[PDB]
């Protein structure tokens, strides 16, 4: 599934994701825009052997179990085929663990360098919400 912008946003928010952690919505609709361009089934191979999957492209080494990642964790106790669902529901409990880790939402390489600083309220403009 490819969500539209609005789309996602109104099912983050149902899931709870809106002032997670003290992140508004709109860094949530802009780390996904820029991990996966809304597209749940995101697959992208690490350097190191794990992959990226779903909309949040979390992350095989740590967060859910492929495999095919040896010596890896699965701490949100799920397939990583479960990220990949036109669902978000698993991805964003998921995400819930990942950014109440130490770093927040720097986990999240795409949100850093293109969300972290800008008018990130600027991805809800528009939607009924
Ligand atoms: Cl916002
Ligand atoms: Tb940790």
């Amino acid at each position: 599934k490819v969500f539209g912008r609005c789309e996602l946003a109104a099912a983050m928010k149902r899931h709870g994701l809106d002032n997670y952690r003290g992140y508004s919505l709109g860094n949530w609709v802009c780390a996904a825009k820029f991990e996966s361009n809304f597209n749940t089934q995101a697959t992208n191979r690490n350097t190191d052997g794990s992959t990226d999957y779903g909309i949040l492209q979390i992350n095989s080494r740590w967060w859910c179990n492929d495999g095919r990642t040896p010596g890896s964790r699965n701490l949100c106790n799920i397939p990583c085929s479960a990220l990949l669902s036109s669902d978000i529901t698993a991805s964003v409990n998921c995400a819930k663990k990942i950014v109440s880790d130490g770093n927040g939402m720097n986990a999240w390489v795409a949100w850093r360098n293109r969300c972290k600083g800008t008018d990130v309220q600027a991805w809800i403009r528009g939607c009924r919400l």
